[PDB]
């Protein structure tokens, strides 16, 4: 039941995804081992993710939380990167999306930096990088990314440098408290509360 609508580069919706994409973009503590090495992308195309079944699965959560929270689901707009993306946009997100090892548990993970889910495209730590090439910092090949639609509702908050949720929690904030350039990341534990709004096709580019 999914359909992937084009969005035109001059319409404000398309111009709006792509800066949120770009500015974003931060240095990561691996030197651009997992993502590869650039301060900007190449955006080749944004698709809006239309799926009405996914999308009721995702506002029926919505609103339990949002009870659960005096009527505030806390929502946000957050990257995802992962070698399921195809899978994602077709079935939504459940338990075999999650990343088992990750710092807060296992559960599905986002990020406000666009380059922190760039890391994910093509698995845990970069994977062996492209299929074509076996590069992790590929400039050729063509990569995809969702921007999500994400309850949190209550957060707990973690300070640092599937299972459940913390109890009388829905979600987990991983606060960055080292790296002072760092945006956050952030964890749920049920596929319901996020939707694939947007997948963007893109290049890494190569710093001049
Ligand atoms: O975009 C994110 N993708 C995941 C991820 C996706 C799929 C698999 Cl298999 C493993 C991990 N990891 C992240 C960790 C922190 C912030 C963002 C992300
Ligand atoms: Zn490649």
């Amino acid at each position: 039941g999914t359909i992937l609508i084009d969005l035109s580069p001059d319409d404000k919706e398309f111009q709006s995804v792509e800066e949120e994409m770009q500015s974003t973009v931060r240095e990561h503590r691996d030197g651009g081992h997992a993502g590869g090495i650039f301060n900007r992308y190449n955006i080749l195309k944004i698709q809006k993710v239309c799926n009405k079944k996914l999308w009721e699965r995702y506002t029926h959560r919505r609103k339990e939380v949002s009870e659960e929270n005096h009527n505030h689901a806390n929502e946000r707009m957050l990257f995802h990167g992962s070698p399921f993306v195809n899978a994602i946009i077709h079935k939504g997100f459940d338990e075999r999306h999650a990343y088992i090892g990750g710092m807060f548990g296992a559960g599905i993970y986002f990020a406000e930096n666009s380059s922190k889910s760039n890391q994910y495209v093509y698995g845990i730590g970069g994977g062996t990088g492209c299929p074509v090439h076996k590069d992790r910092s590929c400039y050729i090949c063509h990569r995809q990314l969702l921007f999500c639609r994400v309850t949190l509702g209550k957060s707990f908050l973690q300070f640092s440098a599937m299972a459940h949720s913390p109890p009388g929690h829905h979600s987990v904030t991983g606060r960055p408290s080292v790296n002072g350039l760092a945006l956050a990341e952030y964890v749920i534990y049920r596929g319901e509360q996020a939707y694939p709004e947007y997948l963007i096709t893109y290049q890494i580019m190569r710093p001049e």
